[PDB]
């Protein structure tokens, strides 16, 4: 689900309320993740069928050229982050024993988890996506900053995504104005904590 | 504190809202201020802006880079504008055969400045500079908290649209162009020609 070009939101347009408004996901889904398809289907010229996602991320801007990249990374990026959060009577909420496991050797508890994160998140300066990733040469879950378009996966450094927060005011401005802190503490209580594990 | 506003909130109304202005102005620019303060642990009084912009992030540090660098492009920013009610006023002879020697007319010019604008990735400026080096006006883009000023390598700001999406969200959200075509009408073409 979360390769391919054109993932349909896997909920409706207000399930994120009261965090995120039905606004904020009209815009942010049907213009900016939108505009973004449209966009890598300009730039590369090909037809849907013939664009593998996820090989245009890893390709990276200077192989791929800058505008492939970007938009392509946008859509892997919003497809990751659509997948990070359960809707009103979705499922997700609870934190697989597996995951857990691996969260408290991390930093104890969630508690502390939720807090290097809001640190780390609202610091990010710009546009970019605060990950929570496995470190595969470390074997370690650990919390990661990228700018604009890149990712875990265009880094390709051995560090495996597992949920995504876009930090991009568009996801947010609407709802919080400047207030990303406000945001952050908020789509905390949206993770999907089994998608998340299901990365690993 | 470095700086005041020179119009009321509605000023710019119906390009840019009145809750944009404050939202931008008071919590955005001032908002970096205290953070300036904090990253130098220095006092107004000791801190030159455009010494620690020149410096970079590498010299002055990460933070004191990012925060000093938005306080002189927001400053430059709400200089660039006009009150819609002072809008259409002619560019200074001075600065319009520059503009007419780099792209023919201001028609031209405004077009080169919607492609170049509306194709910045992410947070960013545009600004009309004086290449120094190349004696002749020139529109760039720089990332995040850069400009003109942070190059140094000789482009002079001149004017600058402040193209974060908290510049144009609650007016226009995606559609950044609207924002451009309409934000033109408000150019200080005074500010700008004094600043050569
Ligand atoms: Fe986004
Ligand atoms: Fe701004």
């Amino acid at each position: 689900p979360s390769s391919g070009l054109r993932m349909t939101l896997p909920y409706g347009l207000e399930a994120l309320e009261p965090v995120i408004s039905a606004a904020t996901v009209d815009f942010h889904y049907n213009k900016h993740h939108q505009g973004y398809i449209q966009k890598l289907l300009d730039a590369t010229g090909l037809p849907e069928s013939r664009i593998n996602l996820k090989s245009l991320v890893t390709l990276g801007p200077d192989r791929a050229g800058e505008n492939v990249f970007n938009a392509a990374g946008q859509i892997y990026n919003h497809n990751m982050y659509w997948l990070s959060m359960v809707p009103t009577s979705g499922s997700g909420r609870h934190v697989p024993p597996r995951l857990l496991k691996l969260i408290r050797a991390r930093w104890g508890n969630v508690d502390e988890m939720k807090e290097n994160f809001m640190r780390k998140a609202t610091a990010l300066f710009g546009s970019g996506w605060i990950w929570l990733v496995w470190d595969t040469r470390e074997r370690r879950l650990d919390l990661v900053g990228t700018k604009d378009a890149h990712s875990p996966l265009s880094e390709d450094a051995g560090k495996i995504p597992l949920f995504t927060c876009d930090v991009w005011e568009h996801a947010y401005y609407l709802d919080y104005q400047h207030d990303r802190a406000a945001y952050l503490t908020r789509w905390w209580s949206l993770i999907n904590w089994e998608f998340a594990d299901s990365n690993l």
